[PDB]
C-alpha cells in the first residue's frame, strides 16, 4: 500500500542524529506538550477539528487533495502526473514508513496516556500499537510543503503554512504530541535536503514545475472547497 | 559587511504566516525556554561553551571554519570560492538581516532578563539592543546545514547535524532563547525551499558541488581541529 521512495535506507536521514530525546517525565518540556494538548482539545468539535480529520489521510488521492488549495490547482494523475508521483513517493520517504522501532524512543499517544479519543476513531487501532518517532504525518506535511513551495514559488506562503498546519493537525486530531510534530519537521526538511542529492527525485520535481506552470495557466482551479478550508484554518497570515 | 541575498524582498519566507507567537509568560512553554537555558548555563566554562563563542562568529571566514569539519574538506576562498560565496549571500538571505523588527516580535534575550554574561562578552553591547525574532544563527545554521548536505550526500548527516548545533550554540551562550532557535529552523528551511528557485543560487550550488567532490578526492583534509570540535560537540558515531 506503500509507493517505492526516492531515497536508499543508507541516504535517509539519520533520526537519532537530529532529534534530541523527547520530552522527559517531569519536564517543564513535557508540560508544553500537555499544554499545547490542552490548547488543541479545546477546539473539539470545530470546523479546524474536521480539517484535522481529512489531514489525517495519507492514502492517496488524500494528500494531493490536501494540498490542492494552498497550491491554487488541482494535484491529480490527469493534470499533474509527475508531482501526484512525487507526492507518493516522499510520503514513504518522509512519513512513517522509515520510522522503525529499533535505533527509536517509544511514544505514547496523548490519546493513549490520557485514555480519550481522536478525531479519527477509525484510525486509532492502528495508532494505538503505534509508537512512531516523531511525527510522520508532520514530516511529510513539512516535506510537501517545502517541495510545493519550490514547485510554485508564486504561492510559497499559502504552501509552506499549509504544511505547518498540516503537522498542526496532528496536536488538534490528539493523535501525537506537540514535540513529536516540531521534531517531524526537523525530519522534514532534512529529507527534502537528501532528496535534492536524488536524481529521480529532480526529474519528477523539474516535470512537476510544467505541469503546475500549464495548469495554472490554463486556469484549472483547485477541485475542493478552498472556502472552507480557509475558514477552518482560520487564516489572518 | 554583508553580501548581497539570493532573494528579493518578495521572496523571502514570511515570519508572521510560519510562526507561531512567542512563549507567553506564565506559559508551560516559558518554563521550557528557561528549563533549556539552566540546562545550557551547566555548560558554563565547557568546551562546549567555547565552541558556542567560534560557532557565534557570523563574519567571513567564520562560518566557513565552522562547517569544514563536518564538510570533510576546508571551505575556503582558494579551494571553494563558490560554496565560500555561497554561504556568505545565504548569511544575508537566511541570517536575521532581514528580521526588521516591524511586524514582528521584540525578544528580550535571556542573558539581558536574568542580567548575566554571554559566551561572547565583546558582542553584548550589540545584542542587548537587539530583539530579533526568532534567532537568525540558527536559521543560517539549519539552512547552511541543509545545502550543505545536499552537497555533498555522504556527509549530510555530519553537516546537518552541525547546522543543528549551530543553532543550538546560541542557547549556550545565553545569546537567545529554544524556542527562538526552533522557530530559526522552520525559517532556515522555508529560506532553502525559496532559494532553490533562485537561479543564482542554483548556479553557484552546482559549482559548489564540483568544488568539494574536487577537493574531497583531492584529500584536501579540514584546516579546523575537528578531534577537538568533536569532542566539545559530544559527537557519537
Amino acid at each position: 500500500k506503500l509507493a517505492p521512495g526516492y531515497l536508499e535506507p543508507a541516504d535517509l536521514p539519520v533520526r537519532l542524529a537530529l532529534l534530541g530525546a523527547p520530552p522527559k517525565p517531569g519536564s517543564a518540556a513535557l508540560a508544553r506538550d500537555e499544554e499545547a494538548r490542552r490548547a488543541a482539545l479545546a477546539l473539539r468539535g470545530s470546523s479546524r477539528e474536521k480539517l484535522a480529520a481529512t489531514d489525517a489521510e495519507l492514502s492517496f488521492p488524500g494528500p494531493a487533495k490536501t494540498f490542492s488549495c494552498a497550491l491554487g490547482t488541482q494535484i491529480s494523475e490527469k493534470s499533474t502526473p509527475h508531482l501526484y508521483t512525487l507526492m507518493q513517493r516522499t510520503l514513504t520517504d518522509a512519513g512513517g514508513s522509515t520510522y522503525a522501532g529499533k535505533n527509536a524512543y517509544n511514544r505514547t499517544r496523548p490519546f493513549v496516556v490520557h485514555d480519550e479519543g481522536t478525531c479519527r476513531k477509525d484510525m486509532e487501532p492502528l495508532l494505538r500499537t503505534d509508537g512512531s518517532w516523531p511525527s510522520g504525518h508532520s514530516a511529510a506535511g513539512w516535506a510537501w510543503g517545502l517541495v510545493l513551495a519550490e514547485i510554485s514559488p508564486a504561492r510559497a506562503t499559502e504552501l509552506m503554512t499549509r504544511g505547518l498546519a498540516y503537522g498542526q493537525s496532528r496536536v488538534i486530531c490528539d493523535a501525537h504530541w506537540q514535540s513529536d510534530v516540531d521534531a517531524g519537521r526537523i525530519m522534514g526538511a532534512a529529507t527534502v535536503a537528501s532528496l535534492h542529492g536524488n536524481p529521480a527525485f529532480l526529474a519528477d520535481l523539474a516535470a512537476a514545475k510544467e505541469e503546475v506552470k500549464a495548469a495554472q495557466q490554463a486556469g484549472l482551479k483547485p477541485a475542493e472547497d478552498c472556502a472552507a478550508e480557509g475558514v477552518a484554518l482560520g487564516l489572518t497570515q
